């Protein structure tokens, strides 16, 4: 609805922080936690789940290399 047009939006700067330190602070596989402890603007643990692995799987997050 938010964008009323084709295609949907990207998520926000805020909400993509919000998720990695998330993640970082509580673990994966809790999108109930991290959604309650972030305040996202409009998100799921389903939009949560969503991105974070399509983030990690094709926008590779990486800063963990052998060297």
């Amino acid at each position: 609805e938010k964008h009323r047009a084709r295609k949907r939006q990207a998520w926000l700067w805020e909400e993509d922080k919000n998720l990695r330190s998330g993640v970082r602070k509580y673990g994966e596989g809790n999108w109930s936690k991290i959604l309650l402890h972030y305040k996202f603007n409009n998100r799921t643990s389903v939009m949560l789940k969503d991105r974070w692995r399509t983030m990690k799987k094709l926008k590779l997050i990486s800063s963990d290399s052998e060297d």
